[PDB]
């Protein structure tokens, strides 16, 4: 039975037990704690199927993530509260902010252009390092942060929490986010992780396993209800595969045409706010 199922059930869990809880912009959704769900990543690809996922663009933003990428204008090319600074946000400079962090977690930061090479912690390199090291390390462990929160404390809370899987030759990811929003970000992160997961298996010569995906909460917006409910209607379609062309080496040498999905038939786009 499809993985692709097990969204649908949650959709479906939120919209019957959802309790009323407005976002940080007084924004109202229907919202449950706690949930997980798990898709097979072996000899498939968890590109959902019951819209069409935009699958492109989640490749290019994660190639820009792995970049450590904190200028705007290297993804914008793509076509793919958070504010500080007059002449740096003109620029397209966005400070030291997503990926920055994946790859140099800690360094202060100068501009945009600037070389960062040996700065800060690259949790990213050590991922890779560490499976290759001791494949049964308990600590395989890379955080992101939204952007808005790291100017706000000290100790500020990651936003999501990845953490790798070794066993039987099989490479698994678990994705702990704090907040899921179900109808737009989840499908998206769900193909997000799962092609990182590939990538980094891929790499280290092993076979990617399961991605679990874990949030706290889980939530629908009230403007997505209806487009939400019409979804559910549709049936799952096999899950495509993901195909890498090339044989790569380091984790920085991929790009986007080192990829191809096959067999991908999704049911029409749905847009939501
Ligand atoms: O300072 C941290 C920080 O500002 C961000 C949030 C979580 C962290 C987690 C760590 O394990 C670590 O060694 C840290 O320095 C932090």
């Amino acid at each position: 039975p499809h993985g692709e199922l097990q969204y649908l059930g949650q959709i479906q869990h939120i919209l019957r037990c959802g309790v009323r809880k407005d976002d940080r912009t007084g924004t109202g959704t229907l919202s449950v704690f706690g949930m997980q769900a798990r898709y097979s990543l072996r000899d498939e690809f968890p590109l959902l199927t019951t819209k069409r996922v935009f699958w492109k663009g989640v490749l290019e933003e994660l190639l820009w993530f792995i970049k450590g990428s904190t200028n705007a204008k290297e993804l914008s090319s793509k076509g793919v509260l958070d504010s500080l600074g007059f002449s740096t946000r003109e620029e397209g400079d966005l400070g030291p902010v997503y990926g920055f962090q994946w790859r140099h977690f800690g360094a202060e930061y100068r501009d945009m252009e600037s070389d960062y090479s040996g700065q800060g912690v690259d949790q990213l390199q050590r991922v890779i390092d560490t499976i290759k090291t001791n494949p049964d390390d308990r600590r395989i462990i890379m955080c992101a942060w939204n952007p808005r929160d790291l100017p706000l404390m000290a100790l500020p809370p990651c936003h999501a929490l990845c953490q790798f899987y070794v066993v039987n030759s099989e490479l698994s990811c678990q994705l702990y986010q704090r907040s899921g929003d179900m109808g737009l970000g989840v499908p998206f992160n769900i193909a997000s992780y799962a092609l990182l997961t590939y990538m980094i298996a891929h790499i280290t010569g092993l076979k990617p396993g399961d991605f679990i995906h874990t949030l706290g909460d889980a939530h629908i917006y009230l403007n997505h209800i209806e487009p939400l409910k019409i979804q559910l209607q549709r049936e799952p379609r096999p899950f495509p595969k993901l195909r890498i062309l090339r044989k790569v080496e380091k984790i920085d040498d991929f790009k986007a045409e080192d990829f191809q999905i096959e067999g991908y038939n999704p049911h029409p786009t749905i847009k939501m706010e």
